[PDB]
């Protein structure tokens, strides 16, 4: 099992970290959301399908800068909606193909009353999501780190 990005940047065998840079709405209005989907910039693989079963969860997703004081958060992890920043780890996706499948991750931010103005600023750390992978075939437990930074400023309308 291992995970790269869209520009090819890789996650081996047994896990470690990458950073995903994002580009984003550049305006997004309260009442309205920016939507960060993962699916589109990282994607895994299961390497013996033959015999192995991997099991995918979010462990974790913790919000940075201007995310974090600016907006309201929601994950939605394969069809189901969280809170983001998250308090429990999520179901399983199981991946079972050589084929490379998305990690069915996307953030929906939507601003808090208080955000106005460069609400994200360009090239700033906005997530940290935890991708946590075990299997059916041994004591396998290994984290995929994925360092999200954003590569524009965002402004909330005032
Ligand atoms: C062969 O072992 C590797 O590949 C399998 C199948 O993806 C994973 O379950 C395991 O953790 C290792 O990454």
């Amino acid at each position: 099992f291992a995970c790269k990005t869209a520009n090819g940047t890789a996650i081996p065998i047994g896990g470690g970290s990458a950073n995903v840079y994002v580009n984003l709405a550049p305006v997004v209005n309260v009442g309205q959301n920016l939507v960060v989907d993962l699916s589109t910039q990282i994607f895994c693989h299961n390497d013996y399908p033959e015999t192995i079963t991997d099991y995918v969860t979010l462990q974790r997703g913790s919000a940075y800068g201007g995310v974090l004081s600016n907006f309201s958060g929601t994950v939605k992890y394969s069809g189901s909606s969280y809170p983001f920043p998250t308090t429990s780890e999520t179901p399983r996706v199981v991946y079972n193909s050589r084929t490379d499948k998305p990690w069915p991750v996307a953030l929906y931010l939507t601003p808090v009353s208080s955000a106005g103005g460069v609400a994200i600023k360009a090239g700033s750390l906005i997530a940290v999501l935890i991708l946590r992978q075990t299997n059916n075939y041994n004591s396998d437990d290994f984290q995929f780190v994925w360092n999200i930074y954003a590569n524009n400023d965002v402004v909330v309308p005032t």
